[PDB]
């Protein structure tokens, strides 16, 4: 079942590093960076494609690369290792519960809270992208308290990621 | 048994992210770097709280992580790198072992020795940090060939960490 | 079988670390890192020593290490982190395989290329480097698709970095 939507996602992701690249050959880092995220989240992606204790780790390992990284490239234009502890942190719990939570929507809202508190057409990026990522991330928490997992999640990190690439193409 | 030490110990641990953070609401960079060692000793001391096998690691994985730290905020105020590798060998083994040691010891002299070398209000944080973890350290290895494990350990980091984070505010 | 040719290479390993550092006692950046690798790779090595699952994984790790590490040498003297990525990909793939391949290569040669696109004594030194790399991996596909798994893989890393250690004294 999960698989149908998961194979979609793959290919997809793939393509953004394709496009990315292509586009590609201060602006020197942000190729590099934005490029970095597809591609991970392609092999990933994946790497997840190819019954509830297996898959769902692949996505925590993916999403744990993704996230500061999505966090470091917004910050770029302790503050950065400290998300990144969360997000380590999170992984554990979800794996740790089916195969803690509540730290980790705390650890959320501080990288939530300092976004607000950093960034307050560059300024554009950051204000729609503060907005843009409090969303999105909102179904994580949202969901696994919650066919869909799968569906959900894939929606997000495409949405997440492909149309953030975009922005900054932009 | 080794239960009662470890409650204890989270609590701590705990209190430290929350002082310093409040704490802190040059000097830029050391609130982020002492602060992420007690909240990581914190959520994987928790981890650990949440039969010889499993336990052991825990302990490992945190300790790693807060190591570099630990080192590089003391050489903040190659290097760097070499003393993951060998806290690295370190958790390899002791793993390995019960689940080497002897280059783990080689490994640590040179931490304990490039300090020396190192350092050699500042002058005084560093003088006494040298001959803190030195000893502090010692029981590690002292332990691990030695209710104690788990005992010792304990005071050991928290003492090691929260007796360290109180200097940086001093 | 295999072990013959796995002491050996130990052995040969630790040799490196001493020699480097003992030498080691701009300039200052290149000791360390070209250390790095030899001790990296002497731990891991040694490890590896210490029927088919169990033993791939350890080379992979070393490898996985030591790579960038190698590759951030080279280009020392984004780009950085994709390079890491696909590497990480193919201890995947292997790993996945025995106990994905095909992405491996495509990012190998992406390496491979940047560093062509990227150099063009310190030039020689690239010079003959770009080469050394290029060929001297080629045995890893060619070999991992090819008593043999052991020996070959041996001589490459020794190969690789000892004589390439080597050069950075040059
Ligand atoms: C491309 C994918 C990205 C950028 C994913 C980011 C994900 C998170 C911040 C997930 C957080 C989670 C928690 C709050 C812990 C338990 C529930 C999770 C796992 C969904
Ligand atoms: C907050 C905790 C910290 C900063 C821990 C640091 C630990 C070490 C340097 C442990 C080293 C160990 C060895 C020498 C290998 C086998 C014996 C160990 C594991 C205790
Ligand atoms: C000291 C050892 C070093 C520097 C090793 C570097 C290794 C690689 C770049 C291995 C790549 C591999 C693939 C192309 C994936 C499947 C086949 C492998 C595993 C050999």
């Amino acid at each position: 079942p999960e698989w149908i939507w998961l194979a979609l996602g793959t290919a997809l992701m793939g393509l953004g590093t394709l496009y990315f690249l292509v586009k590609g050959m201060d602006a020197k880092k942000f190729y590099a960076i934005t490029t970095l995220v597809p591609a991970i989240a392609f092999t990933m992606y994946l790497s997840m494609l190819l019954e509830q204790n297996p898959i769902y780790w692949a996505r925590y390992a993916d999403w744990l690369f993704t996230t500061p990284l999505l966090l470091l490239d917004l910050a770029l234009l302790g503050t950065i290792l400290a998300l990144v502890g969360a997000d380590g942190i999170m992984i554990g719990t979800g794996l740790v519960g089916a195969l803690w939570w509540a730290i980790s929507t705390a650890a959320m809202l501080y990288i939530l809270y300092v976004l607000f508190f950093g960034f307050t057409e560059v300024a554009s990026t950051f204000k729609v992208l503060r907005n843009v990522t409090v969303v999105l991330w909102s179904a994580y928490p949202v969901v696994w308290l919650i066919n869909i997992e799968t569906l959900l999640f894939m929606v997000l990190d495409v949405s997440a990621k492909v149309g953030f690439g975009l922005i900054l193409l932009r």
